């Protein structure tokens, strides 16, 4: 039962199953795993691929000799298993020299590090057949008002993107990229810090069609925010290339667990979601197995990831198949809500009396949105408590 | 000292000074005030102006002579104090039926209703001088998941907004539109819940030079968002065309405390960054005296907001120009956020061994930023505990 | 399938069903009910019993001629039905007297009315049958830091449930105190704002054995709380003396959504904690049908209310019946947890080398605490995708 | 001005000023700190003292000799600066060992370890002058709900705490133990959350009167909560044994800000209670220096935490001296509050026809509170902005 294969397009991070543990209050937990054994044991659960930081698969301050060395035996276990790398993504927030940032630091010769790290590693994610090129600019932003002049630091922001633009265009790559927003942690305030604010920053890129976002599942409700309701605008505007899944309980610091844990129900109406709308990119998770676990315990809580995700799949089109559903929705007229307003015109419905000098509105008051029946058929469906 | 005048640009809504004190749990405190003594009352303590709901300063179902005889009462308070009225907006909230939303109501009916009733109004605000039509769709969102499929919604708010785009260009009207971001209640989410989710969604408009935003303190905090770095990317955007001033103590229901109230030192970074940008809007009061208060602590608030601006204004300047602070500035280099980052461009960039293979990644680590002696200059400012 | 009964003592507040709709922002959506309707209605849907404040039962004002005849209906529909009312408590907040509170407003004379008007109300509870009374002292608190001494105010909420108390003593009356906590709303922060701050201040009263607490699901997890935790602390402290049962979406207004709605897997875990141990009090339900439903929707989601809750209690009692969760609980040593630390005692742990200088910490720190295998268990009896 | 003097009682942890800027994304900026040079950089700007961990002064695992010589040197440093240690603890928290807590890990030989590894840092603590031993258990709590029985766990954490008063009345030791509460971080919910749970739990140990609660500013803000009520609330049941001082900005991960930073108005009420109800005990910093600075930006941050507080002072006091605050307190009835509402007792109440049948609730519901003045001259004083 629930058994996820390849075709499912699970992905996950090196960083994720690979997590030692470390946290603000305590030392690892875990021992380094070698990349090579994650992506074994990682296709043996059924995933499709991994992602990776750069320094994840090459250690920082790596030789070109160690670094030819390191990649080499990663593709081999790629080879090995079938599995592939749809993503991958720079870190610009581990070492100190990234303490006020990478694109957005104040220091002038760190912003320009930070793209040269980037674009060596987007060269060799198009090695690796990676789709999209994920950023997380975790480090940009502040603790305090004076250190950072918000609108310079969007232009400094705006430079970087459009920089790798150019860089993507004049190589010819296919490759996309991915802002992935987060509200704050670890600065006080991170630039970009929710999927609008990220949407919004990339419609004055001078490419705008080269990036989406990579919304996730906890950062939006690190701002109490609906996720469901951030990834429909983000389809809405044509931009969700790529997303995290994981699970969170509400405003707090980033927890990262697994998928399915956290908001239950907010997983039902995404995976719903995700799937009506035809999504067709990674199922990826970006998690960590609580520090609490040994190795045992981490592919049990990877597992864990992919099962949630296949149970609620089920759920959901059950949910949307039952007749009794869909004559739920028409009573709540869902069906309404998808027809146009005034395609007539705006001078047919300034014309239309109906529409005010003879509208009924209390008689429209009146008719109830029977929107509690159905969200608990919603909930009987999720909890298999139907017939 | 910090007496407000008319051209400090305060302006306040009828139904700030004017709310009764109903809230979810408590009968009214107060009796409603006659918006011709508000607009005298408010123009002694300084103001510049007040804005309205349509239904503040007409009741809801009026006839046409009634109309006529309560909009000729208020041009007349206006004539007599200088007062000016340069934002209106529509309820289209408070009647029960927009109990699903105005704008994007299931019912496709309630929805053209509200257009109309947005356009009747958009009339009367060109009549009164308005510059500014607010949009805060309240009801616009759900409380469960089945309710509402949000890109549908947002398809029909793309409709209106272009519908209503579209009727001010007919009329060669000069006004334009802002929309109000609110992440939640009355609704369990709102549409357009932040000022990123606005501005992203303005780009998808038919014609977006005629929609900014109207963000308020409160409503970003209720998200726990940074609302100085909100404005910073409204204004980056070109699209703060008002703003609602007052302050909300973090995470919970809209409190609409007097401006200054809530997160002190938000005020302060806030009015510092207007002040700096060179905002020539409305500096408008969204608040509610408190339901403790008899109509003389009414006033005493709706004082206060102004007040609280004006110390501010004066700290922060004198923060900037503060000899002292500029060094700190430079320090922390803020000068270098301020340059670009690669004006030599891409090519020269990658050719740069200074960004990458010369680049001395632990000495740039070493060098501190500087931002807890600069915050604390600012906290001395702030707090009149400089020299 | 999940069909209620009385016997599974499911209550409702006449305030509950009974909501108009009127919040915040809008005007009532539905017409007042007629508390005996709500009685035959609930009575049909399988409820046990209700609950009402004074002013839910008889109207503000009401001459004792009035307050009779509506007592007399009232006690008619519940002799017709079967139905018990085991809680009752006083409207403290809703009248212009309350706004700066009852029993801790600034006013002494409010003070005394808010004691008399209670004191009344408890002779009508015991008439009526109830084992519980219930205070919210929705109102004591404070917008700002000079409105309210709060060591005054907790001075005089000691003197006025000490009172209470020793009426209740003198009239001979069997009936228990209990205090519902809530952090915020409608005033900016409630004095005992969560369970930890209200079992504290029991402490400190004359006859702590007379008093308990009324936590509320949504009441928590608006300080971002873990619900089942606090349940936990207060039946450690004997104190679970009534529950409120609703759904929450984490940290915003309170919501009071149907049981089972907002935090899901909170539900589930608050259903498992009260029959593990069994709490024999009312299953009270204190929540607001949305004021987009109609009636129908009104009767159905306080259907919903209950029959979440059987769902949830089947799924609990299978999670915990199932011999594979009980290896899984060995495993992560739930066994162990529930062993005294030292039951040898002080001077044999000082003594005990194996404790310390002898201890293997590493081999200790190695052991995997399986939690999340076992959480995964926990899903999948939630979701009913088991075997 | 605002110039620190020992007299002031100003501490801080050693692991405060030398926390290296690791965090969960991000290595150490800073090199390691001397305990040594720490003691002497806080002398020389004006600190009381120090506090630490076992682990922060004698690094885990040192043999006997070697803690002798850490502790030598230590003390050399104290007595060349006249510097105190008024308060030590545990850490129970970094070593991995403690991944699912110390006191209340489901492994009993970690909880026996954990009560060892206490009781010998008490009797160091006792040497070096210590009067408080603060407990904070940051293990304690779960990332799920079936890892973890809270009322189990309670009980194993009464057990330990009564041990521990047991054993420091066996060695007639006159130092005082306090409970640090957090609601999350690092487990993702913490038992005893708040200081309101910490103040119950305290009520059921053995002997109550060695207990209290060292609260943390940035702790319950965490939650929501307004600290200056819950040190109002300690305060009042005589608990406030210690208090650590710090900045946060709202419900999110632990900021540890430098104190007057975050919420600045909650800052000046909380010195405001403090100063007014005496408080004698140390005013100690747990709070981290950004990692963004250098060791000069740490001093200016550990020297802005003193500053702040003294400014407050000022502010604060001026407040309460002002003849026209103390007539606006007159105006809002804060002395009714501090008067009992029935000294005449109960019977003289119910007999009271002022309290009830003749009580004018309408006139009393028309007098103002007064707040919002009372409050803009509490603004005017914080901000240096009156005469
Ligand atoms: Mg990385
Ligand atoms: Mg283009
Ligand atoms: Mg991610
Ligand atoms: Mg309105
Ligand atoms: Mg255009
Ligand atoms: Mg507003
Ligand atoms: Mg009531
Ligand atoms: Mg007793
Ligand atoms: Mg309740
Ligand atoms: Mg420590
Ligand atoms: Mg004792
Ligand atoms: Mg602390």
């Amino acid at each position: 039962n629930y058994q996820p294969t390849p075709e499912d397009r699970f992905t996950f991070g090196l960083w994720t199953v690979g997590w030692q543990g470390r946290d603000p209050f305590g030392d690892a937990t875990r021992r380094a795993l070698d990349p090579v054994e994650s992506v074994r044991r990682l296709a043996e659960l059924g995933a499709h691929g991994v992602t990776f930081h750069d320094d994840d698969l090459i250690p920082f301050g790596s030789s070109d000799s160690e670094r030819e060395e390191h990649v080499k035996r990663f593709r081999q276990a790629l080879d090995d298993t079938g599995m592939k790398v749809p993503m991958a993504t720079t870190n610009l927030f581990t070492h100190p020299v990234f303490k006020d940032g990478g694109f957005t630091a104040n220091d002038r010769d760190v912003r320009r590090y930070a793209l040269r790290k980037t674009i060596r590693n987007i060269d060799l994610a198009v090695e690796l057949g990676a789709e999209t090129y994920v950023a997380w600019g975790g480090r940009e932003g502040a603790e305090s008002g004076g250190a950072k002049d918000v609108r310079d630091a969007l232009d400094r922001m705006k430079e970087a993107f459009d920089l790798l633009g150019e860089y993507v265009t004049s190589q010819g790559y296919d490759i996309r990229f991915a802002i992935e927003p987060k509200p704050n942690e670890p600065r006080g305030d991170i630039l970009l810090p929710t999927v609008g604010h990220a949407l919004a920053f990339i419609e004055r890129l001078e490419r705008p069609e080269l990036y989406g976002v990579n919304p996730e599942v906890g950062h939006e409700q690190m701002a109490g925010l609906n996720f469901p309701h951030g990834i429909a605008q983000a389809l809405w505007a044509g931009k969700l290339f790529h997303i995290d899944l994981n699970g969170q309980n509400g405003i707090k610091y980033d927890q990262d667990l697994r998928f399915g844990a956290g908001d239950l129900r907010a997983a039902f109406w995404l995976v719903d979601l995700l799937e009506s709308a035809g999504y067709s990119g990674p199922r990826h998770f970006d998690f960590k197995p609580p520090r609490t676990e040994d190795f045992d315990g981490v592919w049990a809580s990877a597992a864990g990831c992919m099962r949630n995700y296949l149970i609620l799949k089920e759920r959901a089109a059950a949910f949307r198949a039952d007749p009794e559903v869909q004559e739920a929705l028409r009573a709540s007229r869902l069906d309404e809500l998808a027809r146009p307003t005034a395609a007539d015109g705006l001078q047919a419905l300034l014309d239309d009396r109906s529409a005010f000098e003879e509208f009924d509105v209390d008689a429209a008051a009146a008719r109830g949105m029977a929107f509690e029946r159905l969200d608990q058929l919603a909930m009987d469906h999720l909890l298999g408590a139907r017939g």
